[PDB]
């Protein structure tokens, strides 16, 4: 429904602007790995693990380098928080290397 109306502007330029803002505390999910389909609990998916993975540097690369919540938190408790979920990242990371390598 997007595509056919030309401009609308309800209370990927967009993108942030116009949706509720994420708190940091959203990303504690990251902790379920990744489930995929093809080469076979709830098992995260690839999509919205894009989606998190997106949000989380779209919010790395403004504050570390529009957001109200996010701006008024500590530089150093981001980065520490950012380290905190540091541990269940590279697993995701060593999974997708293998699902390429696979």
């Amino acid at each position: 429904y997007l595509a056919v109306t030309p401009d609308y502007v309800p209370p990927l330029h967009n993108s942030h602007a116009f949706f509720r803002e994420l708190d940091i505390e959203v990303f504690s999910i990251l902790h379920c790995g990744l489930v995929t389909k093809f080469i076979l609990v709830v098992q995260l998916g690839p999509p919205e693990l894009l989606f998190l993975l997106e949000d989380l540097s779209q919010k790395l690369e403004s504050m570390l380098t529009g957001f109200s919540h996010l701006q008024q938190r500590s530089a150093q408790e981001i980065v520490h928080c950012v380290f905190q979920l540091l541990t269940p990242m590279c697993n995701h990371l060593e999974n997708i290397h293998n699902y390429f390598q696979c």
